[PDB]
């Protein structure tokens, strides 16, 4: 319905398949040449995007005001093309949701929509040994959720999927200010 309408349009214009030395990832293009990945993707000076070799001009691993990992990396891409600006769909404060859909798009798992349901505040999480902040939690029963993914609800882009415990999945929450200016 309306939730999936928004998720499909987001896929089309803003969710891309990428590959780093660490594997296959879902990338969210945010605006202009700015995109976001889960930190574990560890982008290098070049990245493969939809089968094309692209230079990474800048990469920033985001931390909070204590320097605690947020498990998000912002990259600026060496390209002329511009992503549709979706920042107005990213809430000012990290937001929970009902009836959320996780959008995964990699070469090996293309255009995959997973109903996850309720997305609940969780906060501090030790993610494979790395203390992490600002997480949310949802049902996601896989041990292979290591490719990122965009958490969406009706008209809102709320998180980047970062990992899980085989029963629940966890996202880094998105706030508009991470992408400002
Ligand atoms: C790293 C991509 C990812 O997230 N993987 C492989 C876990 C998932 N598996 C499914 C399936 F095929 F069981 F439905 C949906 S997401």
């Amino acid at each position: 319905g309306p939730s999936l309408d928004f998720a499909l349009s987001l896929l089309r214009r803003n969710v891309r398949q990428v590959q780093t030395d660490q594997g296959h990832f879902t990338m969210l293009g945010v605006r202009d040449r700015l995109a976001v990945l889960p930190r574990h993707s560890q982008p290098g000076k070049t990245i493969w995007i939809e089968h094309k070799l692209v230079n990474v001009l800048d990469a920033v691993e985001l931390v909070d005001e204590q320097g605690v990992n947020l498990e998000l990396t912002l990259i600026t891409l060496d390209t002329n093309e511009k992503f549709r600006d979706i920042t107005k769909f990213i809430p000012e404060n990290i937001s929970t949701a009902s009836d959320a859909t996780l959008v995964i798009n990699t070469e090996h798992m293309p255009s995959m929509f997973v109903p996850v349901g309720d997305v609940v505040q969780y906060g501090f999480l030790n993610l494979s040994g790395k203390p992490t902040g600002r997480t949310m939690m949802y049902n996601f029963p896989t041990k292979a959720g290591q490719c990122g993914g965009v958490v969406t609800s009706v008209g809102k882009i709320i998180g980047i999927h970062i990992g899980g415990n085989g029963r629940q999945g966890f996202c880094a929450g998105l706030k508009r200010s991470y992408f400002a200016s």
